[PDB]
C-alpha cells in the first residue's frame, strides 16, 4: 500500500539513481519501494518487476520503453595507465577492456579518427562497467564506458580521461512489459524519474 | 590455444585478475578469453571452458572443484561504522541484500541475536559501492574487498562472520579437458590453496 518493485542495472543504480532517490522518497513517502539492481539482461516477468531501467536501443520486444538520457562512452583509465598515453594509437599496448558488446572499441576509434580495430585479445568481456572500472582502477587494463555514471571517480581524481573523443551507442530507458497495465505509483514513479532525467540531459549541454 | 573462462564479477576483479599475471607468465602461450557473469550462468549457452561460481558446488551436470570458502561479514562506510557499537544497531540502517535467499537471518543468528525495507543487489560490487556512498550496511564476503579495507574507505564493524558457500571451478561433464584447461586448473588450485592457507594464518 502501495508496493513498487523497480530493477535498474547496477552501473545506474549506484552511479545516478541511489544519489538522488532520497528525493523520491521524500515526495512520495506513502510508494514502498523495492529496488533491485541487474547486469543489463533483465528479465522483468521472472523478477517480478514494475520497471526495468536499462542500456540500449530501446527496442525490446513485447516491451514499452522510455527514453531517459543518452550515455556517451568514453576512454577511463587509472592515473598510472592515463600517463603513458598521448594519443589514441597508443591504446593498442594496453589491455582494452571491453562490455559484451562487440562493436563499442570500433565505434569509438572511429570517432577518434582511427581504423576500425577490432579487439579480439589481449582483452577481457565485462557483465557490468562497475567491474570494468575497478580492474581498470587496479591497473589491469583501459576501460570504455559511460563518464556520466563515474562522475564520483572522476571529480574525486581516482580515475581519469585520458581523451576527448566520445561515441553514442545507446540511452537509458525505462521499460515496462506492454502486458501490464500502469499503477497508481508506477506512475507516480515516472513522474519523478522523467523531470530527474530531463535535468541531466539538460545538464551535458550546459 | 584457447581458453575461455567465465567467472563471476566480484570474483574476477577482488582476487582472480591480480593474480593473472602469474598465470600469463607461466604459460605465454595461452589465449585465456577471460569473461565475468553475475554468478547465474548456463555453461553450454555461453560456450565456456570453465565457470568460477558461488555457491554449494552441486549443480546438476558439472564437475565442481572447491578453491575456497567466502565467509561474509557486515561492511560499511566510516561514518555509520561509528555509529555501530553493537550488532542490535544495525536494525537502524537500511540492509544492503544480495539476491541470495538469504543471509542476513544466519548473519544474525551468528552474532547471538534472534530473528528496514531495503535493495537487492545482483552483484557485491554494486552492493559495496552502495555502502561506501553510505546508502547502508552490506553483508558480503571481506576477502573480496581487501582494497577498499586497506585504505579504510570500507570498515568492518564486527568479528562475526558466517559460512554459506564457497568459490568453485566448474565444467560440464560431457566435453573434455582441453590442455590448456588442466594447465589453468592446474595453476588456480595452487593459488586457491595459498589463499585457504592464509585464512588460517
Amino acid at each position: 500500500r502501495d508496493v513498487l518493485t523497480v530493477g535498474a542495472v547496477g552501473t545506474f543504480t549506484v552511479g545516478w539513481l541511489l544519489p538522488r532517490l532520497e528525493d523520491f522518497q521524500a515526495r512520495h513517502p506513502f510508494i514502498d519501494l523495492r529496488l533491485s539492481t541487474h547486469n543489463n539482461r533483465v528479465d522483468i516477468a521472472a523478477e517480478g518487476l514494475d520497471y526495468a531501467i536499462r542500456f540500449g536501443g530501446g527496442a525490446w520486444h513485447g516491451t514499452e520503453a522510455l527514453a531517459l538520457f543518452e550515455a556517451p562512452l568514453t576512454v577511463l583509465c587509472c592515473p598510472e595507465v592515463a600517463a603513458q598515453l598521448h594519443s589514441p594509437a597508443d591504446l593498442l599496448q594496453h589491455t582494452l577492456l571491453r562490455s559484451y558488446r562487440a562493436d563499442e572499441w570500433p565505434l569509438w576509434f572511429q570517432a577518434a579518427g582511427l581504423p576500425a580495430h577490432a579487439p579480439l585479445t589481449r582483452s577481457i568481456v565485462f557483465d557490468t562497467s562497475l567491474a570494468m572500472l575497478e580492474a581498470a582502477r587496479q591497473g589491469v587494463g583501459v576501460a570504455l564506458a559511460p563518464a556520466a555514471m563515474f562522475a564520483r571517480q572522476l571529480a574525486s581524481e581516482s580515475i581519469r580521461r585520458p581523451f576527448a573523443t566520445e561515441v553514442s551507442t545507446g540511452s537509458y530507458w525505462l521499460t515496462r512489459l506492454q502486458s501490464r497495465g500502469e499503477t497508481s505509483a508506477m506512475l507516480a514513479f515516472r513522474g519523478w524519474l522523467l523531470e530527474m532525467a530531463a535535468v541531466e540531459a539538460r545538464g551535458r549541454l550546459e
